[PDB]
C-alpha cells in the first residue's frame, strides 16, 4: 500500500510533509477560533434568553413556559463552559504537541542527512584524497629505487595499510546508505504518518465531543421543550375563570323593586272622569308597542346577519388566525345588547297595555262608575 | 354552573371584572416584551453563529460542519422573523381589541345603570312628588266645598288622571327592574365571559405558535445536527493521507551508493606487511561491535519500557482523553529512531568485521603473502 515511508522517501517529499504539518496547524488554529466563537455565541444567547425574565390555568402555564425558558438559558451557559473546558482545551493541546512534531521531525530528519553525508561522502573523500597522496608518494620512492628500498618499503607499508582502511570505510558507507534508505528514513516517515493518523482519531473525537455539547436537539433541550409544550397544552380556555369566580364570586345584588306607595292615597281608577283618559292611553301605548316591536325586529335581523356572517368566517379561518374575528364578535356583542334593551322597552309597554286592556274589559258594557262626593 | 352572569351580577362584581381586564392586559403586555426579547435573542445568536465562519476526509467533513452551522445561523434568523410577524403581531392585536372591550363593557354597563336609575327611581319620584301635590291640591278644594264643586271636580279629575299615569310608571319600572337583573345585566356579563374564554383560546394558540417557531429541537434543527454528526462520523483517520499520497507521492530518491574507486589503484590486501595491521583491526572492530550491541540493548530496553507504559495508559484512558498520550508517543518516537541508528551503527561494524575475519581465514595457516618488488 501507499505511505509516507514509501511515497515521500525523498528530499522533495520532506518539503511536502513540512508544508502539510503547517497546513494542518493552520486548519486546527481556525477550528480553535471557530469553537471559541461558539463559546461566545452560547454565553451571550444564555444572557439574551436570561434577560427575557392568580390561580389561572394560563397564569400557571405562563409561569412554567417562562421558568423553563430560564432552564434553557442556564443550559446554553453550561454548553459554553463544557465546550471551553472540554474539546476547545483539547484542541489547544493538539496544536501545542503538533508544534513540537514540526521541530522534532525536521531536526531528526536533518540529523539522519548529516550522518549519511559524513559516512557516505565526507569520510570517503578524506580516505580517497589520502589514498591518492600515499599512492603518488610510493610511485616517487619506486622511481628513486640501499636506502631507496627501505623508504619505498615504508611507502608501500602505509599505502596498503590505508588501502585496507579505505576498504572498511567503503563497506561502512555502503551499509549506512542501505540502513538509511531501507530502515532509518522509511522508519521515520512511517512513525510521522502513524502519529498523524492517531491525531486524526483525536480530532474526530474532539469534533464529535463539540457536536454533542453544542447540540440544541440533545435530550436535555427536548426535555425542556416538552415541559413548555405540555404547559401550553394544559390551558383550558372554558375553565379559565372557575377559580376566579370561587374567590371573587358573590350572590346577585338585586335591590328592592318599585311597589305602588300607599302613603299617597296599584289599581287603575276607572270612573266617569278617567274612562276617556284610559281609552286614549291604551291607543297611544298600543302605537308605542308596535313601534317597539318594529325596533326589536330590526335589531334581531341585525343580530341574525352578524351571527351568520361570523359562522361563515369561523368556517373560513385557520384556528390560529381567529384573533381577526374579535372585531366582528364585539360588533355582534353591541347588536345583542341593543336587541336585549329593545325587548326590555317592548316588554315595559306590553305590561302597561295589559293593565289598561284588563281594566277596560272588567267594566265591559257597564256604565263608567260615577264619582260619589259625600 | 358558575359564571360572570350569576356570580359577578353586582356593582362589586363590576369592579372585580374591570380589574381582571387590566390585570390580563398587564400580563399580555409582559408576554409581548418577553416574546420581543426572544426575537432579539434569536437574531443576535444568528449573528453570533454567522461570525464563526485539499481532498482530505477531515477537510471535506470540516467544510460540511462549518457550512451546516451557517445553515443553523440562517434558521435562527427565520425563527425571529416568523415570531415577529406571527404570534407577536397577533398578541399586539389581542391587546388592541382588549383595550376597546375595557371602554365598551364599562360604558355599556353604566348605560344600563342610567336607564334603571331613570325608569326605576327618577321617573317614579317625579310621579310621586306630583301625586302628593295633586292630592293636597284636591284636599284644599274639598275643604273649600256652586264654584267649589267645579274646582273640586277638576282637582279630582287630574288626581285620578295622575294616579293612573303613576300606576303605569310603576308597572314600567317593575318590568325594567325584572329585565335589568334577569336579562340585560346577566346577558352582558355572559357575553364578556364568552369573549374572554374565546381570547383564552386565541392566547393558547398564540403561545403554541411561539413554541413551534422558537423550537430549537424541531425537525429542521435535527436535520442540520444529523448532517453535522454524519460528516464527523465519515472521517476515516487511517484513510486521511491516501489522496495526499496519490498527488504529492513519488518514487524513493536513492542516490548512487559508494563503490570502491578503481582510479586510486574492493579487496583487503593481506600480505607480510598488512597481516599484523589486519589482526589488530579485527580485535578493535570486535571491541566496537560489542559496545554497539550493548548500545542497541539499552535502547531496545528503553523502547520496550515506553511501549509497555503506553499499552498500560491506552487501556486506562477514555477514548476522548487520548490527546494526553501524544507526549509519551513522541518520547517513544525518539527512542525508536535512537534504536534504529544503534542498529545501523552495529550493522556497519558487523560488515567491517566480516571482511577482516573472511580474509584472515582465506589465508588460514598459510605464510603471509610476501611483497614482490620487480
Amino acid at each position: 500500500g501507499m505511505g509516507f515511508s514509501s511515497e515521500l522517501c525523498s528530499p522533495q517529499g520532506h518539503g511536502v510533509l513540512q508544508q502539510m504539518q503547517e497546513a494542518e496547524l493552520r486548519l486546527l488554529e481556525g477550528m480553535r477560533k471557530w469553537m471559541a466563537q461558539r463559546v461566545k455565541s452560547d454565553r451571550e444567547y444564555a444572557g439574551l434568553l436570561h434577560h427575557m425574565s392568580p390561580d389561572s390555568p394560563i397564569s400557571q402555564s405562563w409561569a412554567e413556559i417562562t421558568s423553563q425558558t430560564e432552564g434553557l438559558s442556564r443550559l446554553l451557559r453550561q454548553h459554553a463552559e463544557d465546550l471551553n473546558s472540554g474539546p476547545l482545551s483539547k484542541l489547544s493541546l493538539l496544536i501545542r504537541e503538533r508544534q513540537q512534531l514540526r521541530k522534532t521531525y525536521s531536526e531528526q530528519w536533518q540529523q539522519l542527512q548529516q550522518e549519511l553525508t559524513k559516512t557516505h561522502s565526507q569520510d570517503i573523500e578524506k580516505l580517497k584524497s589520502q589514498y591518492r597522496a600515499l599512492a603518488r608518494d610510493s610511485a616517487q620512492a619506486k622511481r628513486k629505487y640501499d636506502k631507496a628500498k627501505d623508504k619505498y618499503v615504508r611507502s608501500l607499508w602505509k599505502l596498503f595499510a590505508h588501502h585496507n582502511r579505505y576498504v572498511l570505510g567503503v563497506r561502512a558507507a555502503q551499509l549506512h546508505h542501505q540502513h538509511h534508505h531501507q530502515l532509518l528514513l522509511p522508519g521515520l516517515l512511517r512513525s510521522l504518518q502513524d502519529l498523524h493518523e492517531e491525531m486524526a482519531c483525536i480530532l474526530k473525537e474532539i469534533l464529535q465531543e463539540y457536536l454533542e455539547i453544542s447540540s440544541l436537539v440533545q435530550d436535555e433541550v427536548v426535555a425542556i421543550h416538552r415541559e413548555m409544550a405540555a404547559a401550553a397544552a394544559r390551558i383550558q380556555p372554558e375553565a379559565e375563570y372557575q377559580g376566579f369566580l370561587r374567590q371573587y364570586g358573590s350572590a346577585p345584588d338585586v335591590p328592592p323593586c318599585v311597589t305602588f306607595d300607599e302613603s299617597l292615597l296599584g289599581e287603575l281608577q276607572l270612573n266617569e272622569l278617567t274612562v276617556e283618559s284610559v281609552q286614549h292611553t291604551l291607543t297611544s301605548v298600543t302605537d308605542e308597542l308596535a313601534v317597539a316591536t318594529e325596533m326589536v325586529f330590526r335589531r334581531q335581523e341585525m343580530v341574525t346577519q352578524l351571527q351568520q356572517e361570523l359562522r361563515n368566517e369561523e368556517e373560513n379561518t385557520h384556528p390560529r388566525e381567529r384573533v381577526q374575528l374579535l372585531g366582528k364578535r364585539q360588533v355582534l356583542q353591541e347588536a345583542l345588547q341593543g336587541l336585549q334593551v329593545a325587548l326590555c322597552s317592548q316588554a315595559k309597554l306590553q305590561a302597561q297595555q295589559e293593565l289598561l286592556q284588563t281594566k277596560l274589559e272588567h267594566l265591559g258594557p257597564g256604565e263608567p262608575p260615577p264619582v260619589l262626593l259625600l
